[PDB]
């Protein structure tokens, strides 16, 4: 809305409709409407959007303008009053390993990104936005509250750039602004592979037949696979360390090296992949570079599903993982597969999974040298310390052995993450994840808590009473009262993360149901589900079925010892066993002749 630093729409393209493959784009999946969830569309809106003018407005922009007779309090003052803890001392999940958080992630970047709009570089603009603070066109600054510190040493803002949106059509009436999905809405292994063709063929490895993707040619993890850098100037890898002068890595998703475990996991996936194109080449010699990319494409994106709906979904949804997730009856074309605008935040609930620390462990999951063990903040943008300090493995078996952050009430976003986060286009370690989480909800014209309890058929609290009752929180529903004066003003972000978590689970009513259903349309709407009959043989079905992340590790590492289930909390050695007890991916139902 207003087509300041909005995308050009639909790139057409003709649909292969007897291929057995995903285009990269996603378009295709869908026969009747080719385009649902394909990358580079409006993500869906399960309700209409809400601006402060009704077009594109956020709340807060107009200091006079309330959203229902009130002033919405500023996002850097909820994160303050609310969102902030200092004792990191028994916040860990006990019953969750730190891959727990880091699957979601990686699912989170398959599914969706909504890229900040393209001011350019070489600005004024940025200038204007962080130095002094000038709220316009698409600088919308975070503006910090009275006696907040950070008053005393940054500025008076953080500078925040809206969401990138659809541009306005020749009708050119006046519609809500939609925000882009710059990512395919398929669970598709799209983070490995691109969304984008041209991308896509970037990463590939060309120069051989053997449908490989490209590898890093400059440095070796003691023999095994770097992604490759990314040759982009300016380069924030680069800026936390100007000494070691480390790139960031290029992937499938552009996010990849927003943290050094993020950045591990995309290295396990290229692996994967390169390993399933060399065992399919000694399988089928015949088959070509193209045939061999698309195979092994297809096994890795089956990977990611089953990892997620087998072993994630029910450890975050709990008791309502079978409400909202019933068991599979194949395919419905009829079934809405783009992501929804809420989604994006629902699956921020990430945030207050994030512990302080990051350790390398040796051999012995013991602490690898001196400084094992990093403040988190240190390791975003980080590639220098895989590159120059010791690979992956010591990360990954951290990944095994160290836990995840438990969402707490009263402990809900560590402060490497609220107060020293760093932003890839600027230069300090100061930035507030829940106030940007909060900026970017009204950025997106998110409708308040009490629309989405409604969404969901749950009560609607309209007083400090009723709002006590369902946080079970008799401090926290006061402090939300006297920051937003009603409930239905509550941002969603914070909204549904305050709820205490369902049975067996990791998230409360609201955020399961959100979830819920999304991850159902992810499945039921996807014509390439891995399960949907004629995709996979039954026989490739069966083999599937026996994948797990920690034979991931057991392929792609010199580990050789990993629990059974990774995703729980694992103390060693009781609860690791050797690689060669651990089930295989058996590829001998691929193999293909004409005799
Ligand atoms: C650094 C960041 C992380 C780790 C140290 C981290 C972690 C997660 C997890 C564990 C998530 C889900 C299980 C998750 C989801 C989403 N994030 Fe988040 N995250 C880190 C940093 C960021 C930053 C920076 C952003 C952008 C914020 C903005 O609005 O500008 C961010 C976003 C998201 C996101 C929305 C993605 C989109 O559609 O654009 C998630 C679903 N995370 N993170
Ligand atoms: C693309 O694939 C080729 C062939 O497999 C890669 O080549 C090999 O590179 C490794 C490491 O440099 C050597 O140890 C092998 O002996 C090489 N063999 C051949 C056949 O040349 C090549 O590096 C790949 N390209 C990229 C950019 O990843
Ligand atoms: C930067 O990297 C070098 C190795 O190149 C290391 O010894 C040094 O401590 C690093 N400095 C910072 C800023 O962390
Ligand atoms: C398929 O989807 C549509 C819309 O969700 C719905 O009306 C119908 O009940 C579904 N059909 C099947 C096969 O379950
Ligand atoms: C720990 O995790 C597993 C998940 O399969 C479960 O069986 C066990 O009861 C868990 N404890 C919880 C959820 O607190
Ligand atoms: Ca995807
Ligand atoms: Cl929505
Ligand atoms: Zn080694």
């Amino acid at each position: 809305s207003w087509e300041v630093g909005c995308g050009a729409p639909v790139p057409l393209v003709k649909c292969d409709e007897n291929s057995p493959y995903r285009t990269i784009t996603g378009d295709c999946n869908n026969r009747r409407s080719p385009a649902l969830g394909a990358a580079n569309r409006a993500l869906a809106r399960w309700l209409p959007a809400e601006y402060e003018d009704g077009l594109a407005l956020p709340f807060g922009w107009t200091q006079r303008k309330t959203r229902n007779g009130f002033r919405v309090p500023l996002a850097r003052e909820v994160s303050n009053k609310i969102v902030g803890y200092l004792d990191e001392e028994g916040v860990l999940d006990q019953n969750r390993s730190l891959l727990f958080m880091q699957w979601g992630q990686i699912v989170d970047h398959d599914l969706d990104f909504a890229p900040e709009t393209e001011l350019g570089s070489n600005e004024h603009s940025k200038t204007q936005c962080e130095e002094y603070c000038i709220q316009g066109d698409n600088c919308f600054p975070i503006m910090f509250p009275k006696n907040d510190p950070k008053l005393k040493t940054q500025g008076k803002c953080m500078p925040f750039f809206r969401a990138g949106f659809v541009c306005p059509t020749p009708p050119y009436q006046s519609l809500a602004r939609e925000q882009i999905n710059a990512v395919t809405s398929f669970l598709d292994a799209s983070l490995v592979y691109g969304s984008e063709p041209s991308l896509a063929s970037r990463l590939r490895n060309l120069s051989s037949p053997l449908g490989l993707m490209a590898v890093n040619q400059e440095a070796w993890d003691h023999g095994l696979a770097y992604l490759p850098f990314n040759n982009k100037k300016p380069s924030p890898c680069e800026f936390i360390n100007t000494t070691a002068r480390v790139p960031c890595f290029l992937a499938g998703d552009f996010r990849a090296s927003e943290q050094i475990l993020l950045a591990t996991a995309h290295t396990l996936l290229l692996r994967e992949h390169n390993r399933l194109a060399r065992e399919l080449k000694k399988l089928n010699p015949h088959w070509n570079g193209e045939k061999l990319y698309q195979e092994a494409r297809k096994i890795l994106g089956a990977f990611i599903q089953i990892i997620t709906f087998r072993d994630y979904l029910p450890i975050v949804l709990g008791s309502e993982m079978q409400k909202w997730i019933p068991p599979y009856q194949g395919y419905n074309n009829s079934v809405d597969p783009r992501i929804s605008n809420v989604f994006t935040f629902a699956f921020r609930f990430g945030h207050m999974e994030v512990p302080s620390t990051v350790s390398r462990l040796d051999e012995n999951y013991q602490p690898w040298g001196p400084e094992a063990e990093l403040p988190l903040h240190t390791l975003f943008f980080n590639t220098w310390r895989i590159i120059k300090d010791g690979g992956i493995d010591p990360l990954v078996r951290g990944l095994l052995a160290k836990k995840s952050k438990l969402m707490n009430q009263d402990k809900m976003v560590t402060s490497e993450l609220r107060n020293k986060l760093f932003q890839p286009t600027h230069k300090i370690h100061g930035f507030d994840l829940a106030a940007i989480n909060l900026q970017r909800c009204r950025d997106h014209g998110m409708p308040g808590y009490n629309s989405w309890r409604g969404f969901c058929g749950l009560s609607q609290p309209k007083t400090l009473k009723g709002l006590q009752t369902v946080l079970k929180n008799k401090i926290l529903a006061k402090k939300l009262m006297d920051l937003y004066k009603t409930p239905d003003n509550i941002d969603i972000w914070i909204g549904g993360n305050a709820e205490p978590m369902v049975e067996r689970g990791r998230v409360g009513p609201l955020l399961a149901c959100l979830l819920g259903r999304q991850f159902q349309q992810i499945r039921d709407g996807d014509r390439f589900w891995w399960e949907n009959p004629g995709v996979f043989t039954e026989k490739q079905r069966d083999s599937l079925q026996k994948v797990s992340f920690s034979r991931l590790i057991c392929d792609n590492t010199h580990i050789t010892k990993v629990p059974l289930h990774a995703f729980q909390a694992n103390n060693y050695p009781h609860d690791f066993v050797d690689c060669s007890t651990v089930d295989k991916l058996d590829l001998s139902p691929w193999a293909s002749r004409e005799n």
